[PDB]
């Protein structure tokens, strides 16, 4: 009989790429047919139904795709096979060193990502703007842009302030970008004015105008789908919005210009660590099977594949000066070195509760409900009952 592999992929990660990649491991493998299981746009939904089958030892699902930010939950869960014994050397260290817990190799990596400044290069040069290098400036030129085109539909910066995963990200770029870091030597470290100033800079965009007054409603696809009609001068977002930003379906295609993140004043031009990886579930009944598929996903040419049709960045070093990479996506050739040097979320089995405080004192901030203040002693209080001391 057939091996009917079940794959979990979100609808937000292109799924119908990766059906190519998957029809191609059909046809040179006899017995073995692969279907995907849908999973939510954004990756704390994709944890709350995970959280659901894997609590239910479901054993339905065989390969998983899996955030970052994951590894240590699943690896202290017992909820993957490991590949512990395999040689990592091959991918880039950010993501051998992320997929590995006390040793334990939990996943293999799926592909790499990073936050970046999408700005529309036709608005900049028409004003005569340079990407800006600070949020200040970058306040600046939104204002500029916004009173030279006199156009009720132009957002100046659209940024992720939705209760999701993302905007754990939006709260730690200013706060990185300033210096500080959330935890030290395995400890907490909570610097309570760089906290307030984040959720300060993130509720003066929206005071200010630049930001429109409902960014707490903004999830990271909503970001896309604005910037990708026309809509939005500046656009805090992920590597793989830019083959939607080229695509078919764009308002913008060969107007999109792509640049670090801006700095708080003073402060260096930091950004956040993303990026997904393959786990087999501990609970499959197909652990063979799915051990291979995994291999076969992670490989080299799927890492190439995925960058050229999806602008998913490569997990392997070489691929970043790749000709076919780099003549599809010119811009990945300077992508490596923000990559490298992306900060990382916490490393915590308890990342879930570290999540959900965060993005809703951000959302909550945003909504007008909690003040930056408040926002800040409430997120250092709910953080200190979770992470080491
Ligand atoms: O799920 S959210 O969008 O809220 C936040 C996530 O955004 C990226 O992943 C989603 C992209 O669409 C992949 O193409 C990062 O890679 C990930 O690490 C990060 O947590």
């Amino acid at each position: 009989m057939d091996a009917e592999l079940k794959i979990f992929v979100s609808s937000q990660h292109q799924p119908d790429i990766w059906r190519k990649a998957l029809d191609q491991y059909e046809a040179k493998t006899p017995g073995v047919k692969v279907v995907i299981e849908t999973g939510g746009n954004t990756s704390e939904m994709q944890a709350q139904y995970l959280n659901t089958v894997m609590s239910a030892k479901d054993s339905s699902l065989d390969v998983l795709m899996l955030d970052v930010i994951r590894p240590a939950q699943f690896a202290t869960a017992g909820w993957t096979s490991d590949f512990s014994g395999k040689d990592l050397s091959a991918y880039l260290p950010t993501y051998a060193e992320a997929n590995t817990v006390n040793g334990k190799i939990v996943a293999l990596p799926a592909f790499a990502d990073s936050m970046f400044l999408y700005y529309r290069k036709d608005l900049l040069d028409k004003y005569g703007i340079k990407p800006p290098t600070t949020w200040d400036e970058l306040k600046e030129a939104s204002k500029k842009v916004m009173e030279g085109e006199k156009n009720p539909e132009l957002q100046g910066l659209s940024f992720q302030g939705k209760a999701i995963e993302g905007a754990v990200c939006t709260f730690l770029l200013p706060y990185w970008s300033e210096g500080k870091s959330l935890v030290e030597n395995g400890k907490l470290n909570f610097d309570n004015k760089a906290a307030v100033d984040s959720l300060k800079l993130w509720k003066s965009f929206v005071d200010d105008g630049i930001s429109k007054k409902n960014i707490s409603e903004v999830a990271t696809d909503d970001t896309r789908k604005e910037f990708q009609a026309g809509k939005v001068l500046f656009a805090v977002n992920w590597s793989y919005a830019w083959t939607h930003f080229q695509g078919k379906e764009s308002q913008v295609n060969d107007k999109v210009g792509v640049a670090r993140l801006p700095a708080v004043k003073g402060g260096e031009q930091t950004t956040c660590l993303g990026g997904w990886e393959f786990g087999v579930s501990a609970y499959s009944k197909q652990q063979d099977e799915a051990k291979k598929l995994v291999e076969y996903l992670s490989s080299q040419d799927v890492s190439k594949f995925m960058a050229i049709n999806a602008a998913l960045l490569p997990t392997y070093a070489a691929l970043y000066k790749d000709a076919d990479v780099t003549k599809t996506i010119p811009w990945f050739a300077d992508a490596l070195p923000v990559v490298e040097t992306a900060k990382a979320r916490p490393v915590t089995p308890r990342y879930n509760e570290v999540s959900e405080t965060i993005r809703t004192t951000v959302n909550g901030v945003l909504a007008g409900v909690m003040t930056p203040e408040d926002g800040a002693k409430q997120m250092e209080s709910r953080l200190r009952r979770v992470l080491r001391l």
